[PDB]
């Protein structure tokens, strides 16, 4: 273990809710949808919610002061009084807070920090600050669903946070759904429509290999590749891959490219396996199999176990993937599990 | 300077032709394209040519042997006899020879190497072995222009590679075209339509900066990115920024995407200036002048000169861009000059 592991939650505790990415959530007609993801925080966890300050002052203050964003962050850290931080949704240029994040700050004041998609980003600052986040569910996207939080998220947020012990197999979840249902408050007393879930597909591998977990939404570390935020060599050293496509649905040609360039790394072959979240609506489902497992041809790795249609990323509902947590891929069993607790 | 510059070539002189990426040129119904561009070579510049033993065996075999691809260019390089290479055509795959490529026999052979689009990665080979290399035109694509050889490409191959003379002023060319007229013999004496050209577009800039050339296609840019081949910083200080975008057309986020993370890197901070080619079929010809104006403004470089609409890249005619060339982009006049030979 090279990372920090932060302290368990528990009722009473203080969350910070932030914005390093998107703004929305402090717009007027989305404000609503904030206030209901905080309802289920104080409700159903039975913690004390507070929004940093800048992070309600809407998309386009939010847009123009990345520096404000950083800010934000700082303080959620630095505030010893607040013992987890979640984002309320992701983006796409949080990586212009790169240069206004302390990363002392970040090492000095371990605990939670959750959010996915463009708050990939935000991880690789914990992760740079030898920090272990959280790629999980966000305020607007989970924890706002209407009418009721899916059991599955709920569940996992309790497995991950708020014990101690192993977390074990991961199960697939039964239902799902990425159904656009516009975040107007006339809408919230309508349920999104749920599709059936098929479970996990072993892309190719014969044994069970362990790792420890990196990764993220694969469109956004392309943001960091090259930077200084990109992580150090021996992050990728028996590492457990995990990879989800975002909702612009990346044509399949830009995952083999991407997947590519990994291998140019030295990435893939340093793997013991890689995992994938389910496509945003399954689109480009069966093309992203036929890009991977080209790739992992063309350099030989043919034996690598890759897991498939996990339920992490842009659909609902997911699980949470501690950053450098100790998982495993049982090919014979075609399961997966984290082999620690994801909290102190 | 850091790039050696390397001999002026002359009638009489043997050229290398190379398929580092795309195998087509060996295809069937491709083979008649490349002995046309063959041809050009011999009765346009009095040049012998001679292909390497894996260069024409088609694009199935030089897919699945990126082996046999390094070996060819290991070839032409320790070849004294062997004076200039080019490469047929692009792709989308040369960042598989990397594990092949001995950079120390291109230090030790210093020649003239051309190619652009995937060759962008073999060009980075080069670079990586100090060896200033060309972003020029290829075999397939401009060499065998049907009917005849477009009188600006010729001229600037004469001007970069025949002259050891100081380059200059790039004119913009009068015409141009991207047009797609199958590669099949049957079409060999049909001309492709030409659109009348506007010249160069400022962006934004104010005063006349010079500065060393480095860049590419900005897609295949990405694949070198994290790895061993991307340059050193110091090839990025006080430099001339050069991109242009490949026939996939990408969309105009991406371009965005793309810049933001050259942001990140501290690239476009350390800029004298930044040129654009024109987009195949000027795509998103003014979509992606958006993009770039809105970047410049998120990282506060509204100063920074850009210059846009040149003639390099994915449209016909071209001229030739030497890495590591002082260039100049003078604002006052919306100029663009190369103030070095191309060659010794
Ligand atoms: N105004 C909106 N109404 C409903 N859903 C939205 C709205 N804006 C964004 N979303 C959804 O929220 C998701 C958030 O994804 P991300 O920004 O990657 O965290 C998007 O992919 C959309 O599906
Ligand atoms: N069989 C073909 N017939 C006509 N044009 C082609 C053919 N194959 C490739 N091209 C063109 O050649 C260029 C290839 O780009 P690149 O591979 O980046 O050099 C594009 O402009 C294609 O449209």
């Amino acid at each position: 273990a090279m990372l920090i592991k932060p302290k368990r939650l528990q009722a009473g505790d203080i969350v910070a809710t932030v914005s390093p990415s998107w703004g929305g959530a402090g717009d007027s007609e989305i404000r609503w949808r904030y206030e209901q993801g905080v309802k289920r925080l104080e409700e159903v966890f039975g913690l004390t919610v507070v929004p940093m300050p800048n992070s309600l002052k809407g998309s386009e203050f939010i847009y123009n002061n990345p520096q404000a964003r950083a800010e934000d962050l700082m303080t959620a850290f630095q505030d010893t009084r607040v013992k987890a931080i979640i984002a309320n949704i992701g983006g796409q240029d949080s990586i212009r807070l790169l240069p206004y994040i302390d990363f002392n700050a970040i090492r000095e004041n371990p605990k939670i920090f959750m959010g996915y998609a463009d708050v990939t980003i935000s991880h690789l600052f914990c992760h740079k600050a030898g920090l272990s986040s959280f790629y999980g569910p966000a305020i607007l996207t989970d924890f706002a669903e209407n009418v009721e939080m899916d059991p599955y998220t709920v569940e996992m947020v309790n497995r991950t946070l708020f014990s101690n012990e192993m977390i074990g197999e991961i199960q697939p979840a039964p239902e799902w759904t990425s159904e656009r249902l516009e975040w107007i408050e006339i809408n919230k007393d309508t349920r999104r429509t749920m599709q059936q879930n098929n479970g996990y597909e072993l892309l190719q591998g014969s044994t069970t290999v362990q790792g420890r977990l990196i990764g993220g939404c694969i469109e956004v570390l392309e943001f960091a590749k090259g930077t200084e935020l990109w992580p150090e060599k021996k992050h990728w050293e028996d590492s457990i891959l995990f990879f989800e496509t975002s909702e612009d649905h990346p044509e399949p040609s830009y995952i083999k490219y991407w997947l590519r360039n990994y291998a140019a790394q030295g990435i893939l072959q340093k793997a013991k396996g890689i995992i994938f979240g389910k496509p945003k609506d399954e689109m480009y489902y069966e093309e992203y199999k036929h890009e991977i497992l080209q790739v992992m041809k063309e350099h030989n790795l043919e034996d690598l176990p890759i897991l498939y249609n996990l339920n992490f990323g842009h659909t609902e509902p997911k699980f949470i993937l501690p950053y450098g947590s100790m998982a495993e891929i049982d090919c014979e069993n075609g399961s997966f599990s984290i082999l620690e607790s994801g909290v102190e």
